[PDB]
């Protein structure tokens, strides 16, 4: 009972299933398929776009042992978003949890990786499209 | 080598443009965002890309000229910006050397990308590289007050 262009925040959790499509990966390592989005999208776009792009797929936070491998895939100018996000008062979380170390150049809540950052960095453009980064994890 | 009787109009052609401090003093006492130190500085009403910064501080003001913020007055510049706005600034690579500005001097600019333009925000605490510099954003420019 209600028209659309309304909308509320959809809630999003990690996958609990295990899936890889070992064709199509970006690259594999420590057991997880990592996927960088052909199409691009804006930061919150990116939990379903990674929701849909594969069976067990989610919008994935890059870790410190992650992060390096996933950011020399990338040329000098290129971005991903990644979900690692925050909760009002919170800290930089993800869908795995953790406690992430972010570089605020922004009070926004959108973060992206490039070839050169360290860490996790907030944009002043959320709606910008760019790839994203998404994760499943590989059979045991 | 040069004596036209005749030079092509091609469009689109170009060459980059030099660019130099101003030598002379100047001031709009009405107009400025805030004075510190001697100087005047101005963030641009309408926005640009950020080479375009280098023409339109040219053009806003007499002996008015886009300006790289130092650590002194870097703090002072940022927090007139909200959180999420944001200031392209003159301070550029000037062939493989480190950054640098109009005025001179050494910068230290957290490069996240591998581009040649820098801006500041209400957080940043020294220049940062940008990865779309022709992204539209407000320009900083500086003029030197009399004496």
């Amino acid at each position: 009972p209600t028209l659309h262009t309304f909308q509320v925040p959809q809630n999003y959790t990690k996958a609990n299933c295990t899936y890889c499509n070992t064709r199509e990966y970006t690259f594999s390592y420590k057991g997880c398929c990592f996927y960088f989005t052909k199409k691009k999208h804006t930061w919150n776009g990116c939990f379903q776009a990674c929701a849909e792009l594969y069976p067990c797929t989610y919008f994935y936070g890059p870790t410190p042992d992650i992060l390096p491998v996933v950011t020399r895939n990338l040329n000098a100018i290129e971005s991903l978003w990644v979900g690692v996000y925050r909760v009002g008062e919170g800290n930089w979380t993800s869908l795995d949890g953790g406690t992430f170390k972010v570089y605020q150049i922004f009070g926004s809540h959108c973060t992206y990786v490039s070839k050169f950052s360290t860490v996790p960095v907030s944009h002043h453009e959320c709606s910008f499209l760019k790839p994203c980064l998404c994760v499943s994890q590989r059979s045991n």
